[PDB]
């Protein structure tokens, strides 16, 4: 399923992240901050069972728990992921982190790093991160890695992507949960994001 | 019009605060997380305009700007709301505060308390700008709605362009009572506990937030 | 014994919060700022005994724990003083709270208008005393009249800013006090203001 | 010249570290806790200009404004320095950050390591400005400086203002190697382990700092 978060606050902070103005502090505070909104979103789709606690004033109530919050592996596509994921954290400290290093449309993508905790098949909610998904060589690439594992759910978390790259992505893995706060058009020939927002890697390590 | 915020990430946290087991730390933190993720709802309701940035390969796209974000006055409830308005600013950090000392009078009694004799003992608020400021009164439970009405007369008096209510918990009494006497007013909160016991405390209730959390 | 924090990092901000050309935003932000790295000053001088751990190669070595970081009772004089206070809590989670407010009304004493202050357990609790700015030394002298009756293990004082005038008839009543600050600003005026201080913390902090 | 920062905040915070049982998410936020306060404690030795700033008051003081703060370059060792390098964020805003993914060569018991074969599989670094930049390498341990030593090989022949060098904990050995071989890098760290196990692990130390953070 396609989760597009397109809230008044999210496009806010997207907008500041496309504005060419915006400097590498603002920059990359902003993909925090929509990391945790995300995080959040993400939260509110999870598993939860009913509890039921006891209030100061000696009366039951029922209550919610997150289960699964304590079942999240964050994938960290290096660079531009970095400061998403620390977002993202900020929804899932519990969650343990793999990162991976992959590199260059439609030109194969080559996994050239990649350290990974153990995906607890059947159980875990595994989140992949990165910023951008343009034609979605890099994301397909990592998620051959992560059906591998079976985990329960596959989630991935950008702020951009194009409608090429949701619907390659989308066709080939229906039962991934795929974020995103904006689809954008089109990818010109250099396999670019338009409007997009430039390099997130870039506009955030500076 | 209210707003209840009952989507699984806020009664998760709610459940926490409402769990006596919960330590202070724990209390304080939670109310914190709350004041962030309402003050982000109460957010998506403010009034805000199209507008239109380049992006650095170029090209011009629409986007938006909540421009009233630039008018906020927080009114902090002396007390319980500390926390909660900690997590507001999170949101709001163009806000301007003001703090309201209002302390609520106990009494054991047979029924319920309908109003109380709610003095306010402090009280320092920045100049509101009439028909432009949308002033948030933040306090973590809204019981008989005694300290909460007594506010709003002052607030009132100012004529902001609206005014929002932030709290955790809402007897069902109060919301019915203040969205009565100020009906064009926006109420958060997370849940709406059905009554209020003997001596005017929310049931279930979370406890005494102020004391939960500053012990 | 006085505190003086004067290291680069503090007098830094100090500078930020002093300037007529800080915000709202950055000014409340810097009085955070301080308030938790004053908060780690006062953590280095606290009650601390030697503890035993094992290391991921079961490798037992002595190392440290703040336990008094678990009896901490931190006093906000109202206002000016909240930015202040949310740092120190960065350094004092499990501190307990007070909320504290006074006023005026040449050098006129006060009067206490709200004061909720937790149970204070003698000889075993910190008390924190938070206030950005200390001028003619009333206000924080009106307080700690009613904390030294609940004898606390300690009482610390955590200001940025405050006149000699006042640093001095605070130590001078109450010698055993640690009192922290960043700076020791030298007059005020016939009003009372702390020159050439940072004006009215309260107002450029809540606007 | 060498900065060992004992004092009872961080040897506070290193105590939870060191403790075996320290789960998952504190473990990671004290790394976060000293990234910060070690930071701090970096500022305080930036070259710093004396200014003048304007209070309301309309009066003027003397105040001090250390420019260095613009000119920092921190180096995230990649995998354990992602939680110390958050930290270190907190006081260097205006810092880029160069990335380095390193990878030790590991060895089974024989004797002691004396020096071990890096592997580099990852490197983002901004310019560096040469007389200019303070460069910032972090990495929770050292070792045998291996690694450490590896990526200096680099950040030194770019001539920067200034070389530190952050860590939690580093050995005897590697704080030799290291301060032998660059007598003028500003070496800091919490503490100062005395010996190294046959697998280049550091006694006592904490473990795996980058197994017990990313689990
Ligand atoms: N047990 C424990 N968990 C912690 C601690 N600090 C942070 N956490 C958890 O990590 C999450 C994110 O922590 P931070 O990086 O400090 O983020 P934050 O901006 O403070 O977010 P909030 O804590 O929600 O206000 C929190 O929501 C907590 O659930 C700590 O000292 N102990
Ligand atoms: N201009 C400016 N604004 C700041 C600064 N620090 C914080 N803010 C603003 O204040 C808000 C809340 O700041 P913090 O209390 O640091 O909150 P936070 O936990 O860091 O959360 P974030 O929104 O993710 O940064 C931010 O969303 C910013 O809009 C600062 O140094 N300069
Ligand atoms: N048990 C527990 N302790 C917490 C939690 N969040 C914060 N704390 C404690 O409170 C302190 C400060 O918390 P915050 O207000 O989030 O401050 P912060 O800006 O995140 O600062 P640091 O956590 O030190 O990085 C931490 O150092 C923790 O000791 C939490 O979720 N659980
Ligand atoms: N311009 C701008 N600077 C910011 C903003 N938020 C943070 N900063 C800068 O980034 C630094 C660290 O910010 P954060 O990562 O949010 O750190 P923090 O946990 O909030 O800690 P504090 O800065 O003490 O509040 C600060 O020293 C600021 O100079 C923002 O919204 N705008
Ligand atoms: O809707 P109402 O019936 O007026 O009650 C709500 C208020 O009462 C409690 O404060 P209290 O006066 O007990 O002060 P404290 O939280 O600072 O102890 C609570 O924290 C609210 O502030
Ligand atoms: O001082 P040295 O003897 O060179 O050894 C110490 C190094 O080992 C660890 O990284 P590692 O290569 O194990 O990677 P990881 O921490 O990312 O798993 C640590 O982060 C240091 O980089
Ligand atoms: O493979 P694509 O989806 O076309 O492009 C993906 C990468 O390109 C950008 O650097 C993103 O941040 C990813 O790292
Ligand atoms: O009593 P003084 O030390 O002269 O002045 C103290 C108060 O004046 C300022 O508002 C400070 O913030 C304190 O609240
Ligand atoms: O696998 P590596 O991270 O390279 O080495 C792991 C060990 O190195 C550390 O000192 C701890 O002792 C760990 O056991
Ligand atoms: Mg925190
Ligand atoms: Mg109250
Ligand atoms: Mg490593
Ligand atoms: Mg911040």
């Amino acid at each position: 399923p396609l989760y597009v978060i397109d809230k008044p606050i999210t496009l806010h902070i997207l907008t500041q992240l496309r504005d060419k103005y915006t400097d590498q502090i603002n920059f990359r505070k902003n993909l925090v901050r929509l990391g945790r909104i995300l995080g959040y979103e993400i939260s509110n789709t999870l598993d939860y069972e009913i509890v039921e606690v006891e209030t100061p004033l000696g009366v039951k109530t029922k209550g919610v728990d997150i289960t699964d919050l304590n079942n999240i592996v964050i994938i960290n596509i290096l660079r531009a992921a970095v400061p998403l994921v620390e977002g993202l954290l900020k929804a899932f400290p519990k969650a343990r982190q793999g990162v991976i290093g992959a590199s260059r449309k439609d030109m194969d993508v080559y996994i050239y790093y990649k350290k990974i905790p153990d995906i607890r098949a059947k159980v875990d909610n595994v989140i992949i991160a990165d910023p951008m998904i343009a034609t979605a060589s890099t994301m397909l690439k990592v998620l051959e890695e992560v059906v591998k594992a079976n985990p329960k759910r596959i989630y991935i978390v950008s702020i951009i992507s194009s409608e090429y790259g949701v619907n390659k992505i989308l066709s080939k893995y229906p039962f991934i949960y795929l974020f995103t706060v904006a689809i954008d058009p089109e990818l010109n020939n250099k396999g670019y994001i338009l409007p997009g927002l430039g390099d997130a890697g870039d506009r955030a390590f500076g």
